[PDB]
């Protein structure tokens, strides 16, 4: 009978084979041929944020030491974002993870999660995560971890840089059951050399994620075969979350647009919520489903954790000009107000740019594109004025959420 | 010290409940008061095919009953949908199953399917179905399985229209979950009564979806905690598909932008795939994604389909003239080419519209208002059809033989 | 010697598109000979027309020349193009086998 | 935020009446901003505080 159907089955393979291939093509086409923006003394002062006297006292004291500052084409001059985070490691300006202030602190856990599809929390989150980078001023210790296993925040120009010479790893599956070689310990130490990875700027890092970890879905329907306490809900806790809150201070979390045993231990392990939504109707039916399934849930997770400290929701693809979607913004105001966010994330021609170059808005120019500038401009403006407004409720709950 | 979390969380949840309830009063204050623009007696020879001298001999058959070809403001004919439906019924042209020739057909199980969202699943779908409804020629009936938890089909212009006579109207999931009254069984009799309601067309029927279908992921992960056989794959096929053929021709499959055992079931159990990806860079990107992990996941599952038969990926939101997005349509063509469909769904405020309000493209017309926008949009609409329908049959004879 | 034509389409031309006998008939034969027949539509227009009286291809001439015929020259040209690319990939599948013979 | 079939009904409801869309240069219906008040006034819209 089925003859034609292992034709059909391996021929489902005599295709995927060739997109075997077209995954061979994509790697060779995506390859960097591409420069860092440079500060011109104006984006210097707009981004940085330090004064003309003591950037010239600075770039000085550099300049007779070993390196050498560069200009452009012009005798103007042009400083390299490598150039810009190695001008900050030697400003002396500590981070909070060296301030006198607070340096003994934890991870900030911030999460971007939504239960409907394409709407926006890959490049969103992976915008806002870029842009809060941007923050040279204190040297943020960043991981983006791209918990949505087809996510392309380990592709996406911000991403897990997965060289030839990388040889292998141990993916976030393989933290949940310490699948590594069985005679070595899964110490921090092993986490840098496989599972901290850097994102093409010294300061922000990352995770990657692979198809394989849907695989953990099935092992979890496997344990509740074998468990019945629903202990895997702390796997992630001990595992990860104790082993990478000793020496990192923020954590950029993509889950996808899904609801899962993978995504349950993301919302729970978690310590912060954030609600990535769009100004749909059906969006907003599907988050009140969302908080009906919750409490029932966190009651069956253990008792040990007292809450997520704050619950805020988001905006995205928001044209900002449509009747119903801004009605809809009005009733979230109306109902969660001072628990959702002001800023808007608008939809223009230059995001579709950035993307099908993979290329961040910040890796790209007016040069590099159309004079989608001021729309671009006021998307970067709005992340990062967004970008200190969440800081700043964590700012405000650096009292609270710390000690719990 | 959750107290304040969570009876904040319930806080939200009964505000929240308020906007459902404010919600179906929209609907309440939006309910039809108004069926299907009817035909024009030129489009009944242009989409029903039949010529003059035929359909002036079906109304001679038909008219002299009490039935009145109601007239619209003017005395033109105003051939209501159902009217149509029923002149052709009786005018003596058989249904594309009915016809002899064509009468041990296997019929299309299609499916929409692709683990990255935002796609365009279930409005490709219903804009699909709904311009294949629209030809009469041959009466085709088709079937629609809103199987997404969150999906919104349910008033989308197939909408709650129901019968009370069904004992409830239970949704794709409670199929599967079995809560119904324990006296009826699965059968066609059953489904006919209880299940499925109309939907403006009488060749549609819907499978509807609420929204506490999320937790049958739960239900089914701790089913396969119960037993690791698979078999679970088998439940929707034998359960509905096999039941729900009888009184359609052609079935598609919803599955929604999850991952979950739903979808598994879903894709073992679908047959043919159509795949709505918008070539986007990023959203092709996710789709070689989604075609490692499709061939791993297909080579796990037993041995007892037909795999698929087809895929027309037709990009969705599509727009011809951005450059980059062009670029990403000839790059389709090239690195994937004879696997892909040549027309497109252009992105038009037509289609915005027919999202929001709740509408499909069809049921509202140019008198409904736009003007040449969304004229020139169900044209696109109509031409995708022929073209996708046309596919239909370059493989269906290849389903009736198998 | 020669080994046959490696491969045979149909073309459609003429083809208004919305009637009901002649999309009877491209049913049929994508029925009969699928995957052997070109899928793309060549419809009929006054563009058509207007381009062939001045002799000059629909190329030759914009919307300044003529009416607003546009989308109608404007699905022609993309229908075509479109086509050339598939006929062309089918010669590009068969650039292993027809080269060779 | 009236939909295009909204609209019409209110002009629809309103036209009939003595009221002429007062017209620019073209045929464009050059609503005035007072004609616009008046439209949806009695377009049957409820207003923030009638509503
Ligand atoms: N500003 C934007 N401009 C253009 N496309 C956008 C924009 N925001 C979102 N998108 C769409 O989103 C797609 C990819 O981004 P995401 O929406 O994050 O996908 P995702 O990971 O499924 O996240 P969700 O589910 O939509 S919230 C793109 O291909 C677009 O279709
Ligand atoms: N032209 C459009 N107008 C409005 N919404 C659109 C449009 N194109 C895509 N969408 C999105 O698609 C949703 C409804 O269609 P579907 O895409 O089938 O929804 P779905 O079942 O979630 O499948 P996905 O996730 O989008 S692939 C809307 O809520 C939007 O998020
Ligand atoms: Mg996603
Ligand atoms: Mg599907």
């Amino acid at each position: 009978k089925r003859e034609q159907t292992i034709e059909n089955l391996y021929q489902l393979a005599q295709l995927t084979q060739q997109v075997q291939a077209d995954r061979i093509e994509i790697v060779l086409e995506e390859r960097r041929d591409e420069h860092f923006p440079p500060m011109s003394k104006a984006l210097m002062e707009t981004r940085s944020g330090l004064t003309r006297r003591k950037l010239d006292e600075a770039i000085a004291k550099m300049e007779e030491a070993g390196h050498q500052f560069t200009k452009n084409n012009a005798n103007h001059y042009s400083i390299s974002l490598s150039e810009a985070h190695m001008l900050m490691d030697a400003a002396g300006v500590p981070k909070f993870h060296e301030r006198k202030k607070n340096n003994e602190n934890k991870p900030w856990i911030i999460n971007v999660q939504n239960q409907k599809g394409g709407t926006g929390k890959s490049m969103t989150a992976v915008h806002l995560a870029a842009c809060l980078a941007l923050n040279l001023d204190k040297r943020y210790r960043i991981c983006l971890i791209d918990l949505d296993p087809q996510g392309s925040l380990r592709l996406f120009l911000n991403p897990q840089i997965s060289l030839a010479e990388h040889t292998n790893i141990y993916s976030a599956v393989d933290i949940m059951l310490d699948n590594v070689p069985d005679g070595v310990q899964v110490d921090t130490e092993f986490l840098r050399k496989n599972v901290m990875l850097p994102t093409q700027y010294p300061n922000l890092k990352t995770i990657s994620a692979f198809p394989e970890d849907a695989m953990f879905n099935a092992e979890a329907w496997q344990y509740l075969s074998q468990n019945q306490s629903l202990d895997i809900v702390r796997l992630l806790k001990e595992k990860l979350i104790d082993k990478i809150a000793s020496d990192f201070d923020i954590i950029m979390i993509d889950t996808g647009p899904h609801v899962d045993p993978l995504v349950w231990n993301a919302m729970y392990a978690s310590n912060a919520l954030l609600i990535p939504c769009a100004a749909k109707r059906l969006d907003w039916a599907s988050t009140v489903n969302f908080f009906q399934h919750l409490p029932t849930v966190y009651e069956m997770f253990p008792e040990d954790w007292k809450g997520l400290e704050f619950v805020r929701l988001m905006p995205t693809m928001f044209e900002d000009d449509n009747k119903k979607q801004v009605s809809v913004l009005t009733e979230m105001n109306y109902l969660l107000g001072d628990q959702v966010m002001m800023a808007t994330i608008p939809r223009s021609r230059a995001f579709e740019t950035c993307a099908d170059t993979y290329s961040t808005v910040f890796d790209l120019t007016v040069n590099d594109f159309e004079g989608g500038k001021k729309t671009l401009a006021t998307a970067q403006d709005a992340v990062q004025k967004s970008a200190l407004e969440l800081e700043r409720v964590l700012h405000s709950h650096w009292s609270s959420l710390n000690q719990g």
